[PDB]
C-alpha cells in the first residue's frame, strides 16, 4: 500500500497511522510481547520496530490439535513517515500488548498557514 | 469450518487450542483490551468469548492517515472443545493482551491406557 | 447454514432469534392470523411453529387485481435452539403481529461465570 | 493516481493544477462550504486542503425524496507539488464556492539559462 | 431514471429534491456560475435549469498538467415535479454555489392525516 | 518508464542518454528545423527540450500526395537525469540534424571507487 | 506498402512524395549523415535512396544507459516514381537531415498541347 | 522491484544487501572473473558495480555441446542503498567469486534508540 | 534437458560441457565455496560433484532485507559423459569459484575418422 | 519415472534408495507382510521386489465399514540401480514391515578421486 | 509406452509376454497364416517377427460385402526383451492360431536370489 | 527427435538412414561446402558430421536484395546408430553436395536362424 | 510474396539473388542433380529454372527407417528479375550442388551514375 508513505517488515503486525498538526502519533499491536524484550528505533523520516514473540510453550504431554496464530519468531516493521521528527523527545507506551509512539515533527517540516481570500 | 471441533463467533479474534492428557490450554489474542472488560463462560464442551476494545481516539486535531487495524468494537467466539470440563475451578491469565484458559477436563472424559501385545 | 444452530422450516415466516445469560427470547412475524388461531409446540432444544392464515376475504363485486402477498395458506417452522430449555415455565406474548416467546434454559446447559486473574 | 504528481485525500473535491515558469495556480471546487471553516496547510512542495460542510438539514415535518449529493462532510485533500513554492508570499481567492491558489515557485527550483550552442 | 419523477439536461448539476407537506425545497449545486448568470422559469410542475460557467482561463506563460475540473461550459436541467407549486411567492437563494428554492404547493396538494379505526 | 529515470514529452523527438564517470551525453535528433529556431532549458537534474519546425513548405502547383512525416508542429520533451549537473558551463553541439548535449555532474553526485582488498 | 504507389527500403527513414506539375520533390529525412556519405541512383520513374549512418561513438570512459535511436547502420529506400524523370537535370540538397529531391524535368509528361489556331 | 529498494542494473549478477544499526554490508556473486576487472562506484544512496567475465575459450578441436552459462560478457548493477556512505573509509573484499563490500553509514543515518517508558 | 547426456543434482550450479577430440572439458560454476571442500569423483562414463557452501555469517545486531542469493547448504551434480575417462590421470583446476575439470577420453572409446572418396 | 534411475512394478509399495560411495541401502516398505512370504532377484544392476499380503480377513458376523487400506493382494517393483551389485554377498533385514537392503556395489562402479589442483 | 520394455511394429499383430526365472514365454496370435509362412528373428535381447497371410480368397460367383478383418496383407512386429535370450536353444509351438515361443535366458541375467535375514 | 534413434547437431542438413540386413546406408547432404573440409568420425554405434561452408561472398558494388539460403556456417550432426559398424572397413562417397556412406554392421548385430515350430 | 519481384515455382529449391551496379549474381541450391540434367531458359528480366532428380534408390534387403531428405522428383522455379539482363553473354557454374549464374544488366536499367554533389 501506497498512499504517501511506504511500509515495510516481517511477520503479523498491523499497525495505524495517526497525524496531527504537531506531531504524528503512531500505534502497532504487537500480541503476546514481552515488556524488555521490543526495540524501537527512528530517525529523521524513517521509524523500525523489532520484535521477537517467544513460541506457543508445550509440554510434551500436550499437542497442538488446532492453532491458527501466526508462528513467525522474528517480526519487524519499517515505515517512512510523511515527515520528519525529532528523535530526542519522541517518547512511547505499551499497553496490552500494543504500541503507542508519539512522534513530535521537526520544526522544519511543520506546514504552515496560508491566509484565505 | 469442522475439523473435530466447531469455531464460531463475530469478529477478529484469533484461538490456539492445545490438548493434553488431563486438561486443554485454550489461547486467545485480545490485543489492545482491557483486563476488566473482557468475559468468559464455561459449561460442559462449550466456551465462550466476549470482548469489547476501546475505539481508537482521535484528538480535534489530529485525523487517521492509514488504519488497518480492524475497527470493530464489540467481538465474541464460541467454540465446543473435543471434552467437557470442569469449570467450577477453572482458571485463566491474561497478559501482553494473550488470554491464556486452562480447563480440567471431566472425569469420564479422560482417556485410559491401553496395554499392548 | 450452519453457525451453532439449526434452522429449518416452510413457508413465510420471518423470526429472530435473541440468546440471553439465563433465557432466549424468539420473536416471530405473523401477519394476518388471529390470536386463537396460533399454536407453538417446544420441548429440550427443539422449537418448531405452525401456522395457518384466513385466506383472503374478497367480496364477488370486487376484484383482486394484485396481491404480492403470499398466498400459501399452510405454513410451519422448525428451529433447534443451541441449548435445552424449560418449556414447562416458558411463556409468550402476542401483538400487533409479533409473537415473543421466552424460553428459560436448563441449569445444566446455563453456562457459569469463570473468573480471571 | 499518479500521472507525474500524487494527489491524496478523502471524499469528492475536483481541483486543477497549473504549472508555469514563475508560479503554480491550484484552483480547488468546495461547493456548499462556508469560508470561515477552510483550512489550508504547505510547506515546500506539499499542500493539503482540510474542509467541512453542514450536512442536509431537513425539517421535521419534510423527509429527502431524491438527493444524489454525496453526504461526505468531512473532505480534505494534499497534493505534492512537483517544485517548491514560497508560503509566506503565496495567496488563494476564494468565490462563490471556487478556489483559486497562487503559489510562487522557489528560486532554487526556477528554470534557468543553458546555452544553446 | 423514474422514481415517480423524471429527471433530463446536460452536463453535471447535482440537484436534491425535499418534498415536505407544505411546500417543496429544491437544493442545487452551481459551483464556478456567476450570479448574473443563472435564471429559472418554473410553473406549475415544471422547473428549468440553465447555466453558462466561465471558462478556465489560463495564462500564455503557464500550462495545464492536471485539470479535472468539468469542461463542460454549457449544462442545464429541467426536472417535472410531482406536485403543482404557488411559483407565484416562491423565493430562492443562492450562496457559495448552492442554490436553493424553495416552492410552496397547490393547496389541492395538501392532504391532512386520517386516522383510523 | 521506471528504470532508475524519468521520461516524458510530447512529440516525434527520439533521445539518447550516455552516461559518463565525469559527464552525461545526449544525443537528440531534431531533423528538419532550423538552427536558431532549436531551444532547450535545464536546471540540477531535469532536463526539458522544446522545438517548434517549420511546416510543410508547398507550392501551389504541386501537390501532397504521400507523407508519413509527422506533422505535428509543436513538439516538446522532458527527461530528468539522475544526477545534477552544472548547467552553468554546460555545452552543446548541433550538426546534421543531431543536437549533443554534454552535461557535467555535480561534485556531490560525482561516484568514487574504493581500493578492491 | 502498396496503396496504389510501391514504397520499398530498410531503416527508418520518413519521405514526402510531391507530385508536381512540372517536377517531383520528394523529401527524406536522413538524420545523423555526413554530406559525402548519402549515395542516390534513379532512372526512368524509379528512385533508390542508400545511406549508412556513423555509430554511436562512445568513449571508454562512458556507456549507454538509454538509447531508442535506430542503430541501424545501413538504411536504403527505393521507390518508383508515378513519371518518367530525366536523371541529367535533377538536383537535391541535404542540410538540417532534410534530403531534398526536385527532379525539375518529365520530358514525356509536358502537356504544353499545342496552338488551337 | 521496489521494496524499500530499487535494484537496477543488467545481466546475472545475484546480490544480497545485510543491514546493521552501523554499517551496511552488501554481498555480489561474481563467479569466473578476474580481481583486478570488476569496478566499484558509489556515493549518498547509490552503489553501483561494473565487471566483465572473459569469454568461455574454446579450443580448435573441440566445440561445446552443452552450456547454460550465461554467456554476457559485459554486466553490471546499480542499487538504492537505504542511507548515505563514508566511502572516505568504506572497504570491500572478493574471494572464491564473492564480492563483500563494508559500508559504514552516514551520521545522519545513525538510528537512535528511544525510550520505552 | 537430454541432448545425449543425462544431467542430475540439487541446488543451483550451472555448468558447461566442452567437448574436444581427445578430452571433455567440464566448467561447473561453484561460487561462494572454499578450496578445501569440493570433492570430484568420477568413474567410466559417470562424474559426480559434491560441495557445501558456508551460509551467510551474520551477526545478531545486522539483519537480511535483500538476499536473492540462493540458500541452499547442501549442492551436488552428476552428469553421464557421452563417452568413457581416464579419471586416473584426468586433473582439474579451481579458480574464482569456477571448476575446470579435464578428463581424458579411454583410447577404447576415442573415435576413428574415416576418409571419404 | 526417469530422474537417473527406473522405477517399475505394480502396487502400492513406496521405496527410498540410499546411494553411498561403497553400497546402496534400499528401503522398502512392506507393512502388513509375513517374512517368508516376500521374494527378492537382483543382478547386475537390477533389484526386484515381488510380494503379497494376506487378506483382511473378515468374520462371519461383521463388516468392513471402512477400509482405505489398498486391496491388492499381490504387489511387486523392480527398479535398475545406477551401479552393479555384487548380489552373492548382499544381504537384508525386515523388521516392524519394513525391508531393508544392502548391496554391495561392484568394483567397477567404486567411484575414484581425482586431485583439485 | 515405457515400462521397461520397448514394443514396436506394423500391423495387426497381437501378442502377449509372459516372463519366468529361467525363460521368456510369448504369446502371438497369427489367425489365417499357414505354417511354412511364419518367420522369427531373434538375437541378444531382440526379438522381431515379420509375417504375411494370404489375400482374401474369393470366388467368381460370390462378392465381398462386409469384412472387418485387417486387409493389410504385409505385417511385422519387433520387440525387445528387458534380458539377453539364448536363442540357439530357442524352441517354438504354433498351433490354432497361436504362436507359442520359448525365449531362455541368458545366465549373465539370470536373476539371483538373496537370502532374507 | 526420437522416433527410435537419436540424431543430435546443429544447422540445416538434411539426412537419410537405411537399415540393411548386413550394412547400414546413410545418406547426408552438403550443399555449397568443398571436399577437404567435411569431416566424418564414427565409432562403435556412434557417428558424427562436421562441416564448414564459406559464406556468401559478396563484392564491395553489390548488395543482397533476396537470399533464403540460412546463413548458418558452422554445422554439425552426431547420431546413434541402431547397430554397432566396423568403421576400420567403413565407406562414404560425397559427390555434387551428396553425401552416401555405407557402414557395414558387427557380427553381434547379425540376425540368427529361427525354428519355426 | 511481393518484395519487389514476383517468387513463383514448386519444390524446395533454396535461391539468393544479389543485385550488382553492372550485373545481378544469382545463387540456386540444387542438391542430387546432375550436370547433364540441368538446364536453363532466361530473357529479359525473366529466368525459370527447372530440375528433376533421381529417386532415392533402396535395395530390397534394406529398409528406410528414416529418411528426411525431400521425396519430391520434380521441382521447377521462375523468378522475375527486376532488371533486364543480356542473357546472349551470361554464364553460369554449377558446383557441389550450387547454380552459379551471372547476368550482366541491360544498360537501359544500369541507372548510370547520378551526380549530385
Amino acid at each position: 500500500s501506497s498512499t504517501g508513505i511506504q511500509i515495510s517488515g516481517k511477520g503479523f503486525m498491523p499497525i495505524s497511522i495517526i497525524e496531527g498538526d504537531q506531531h504524528i502519533k503512531v500505534i502497532a499491536w504487537l500480541p503476546g510481547v514481552n515488556k524488555e524484550d521490543i526495540i524501537l528505533n527512528a530517525v529523521g523520516d524513517t521509524l523500525e520496530i523489532r520484535a521477537k514473540r517467544s513460541p506457543l510453550m508445550i509440554t510434551e504431554s500436550e499437542r497442538i490439535i488446532y492453532s491458527e496464530i501466526p508462528e513467525e519468531e522474528e517480526i519487524y516493521r519499517t515505515i517512512k513517515l510523511p515527515a520528519t521528527v525529532k528523535e530526542e523527545n519522541a517518547s512511547a507506551k505499551f499497553e496490552n500488548g500494543v504500541l503507542s509512539v508519539i512522534l513530535p515533527k521537526a520544526e522544519s517540516s511543520i506546514k504552515k498557514g496560508i491566509n484565505i481570500e
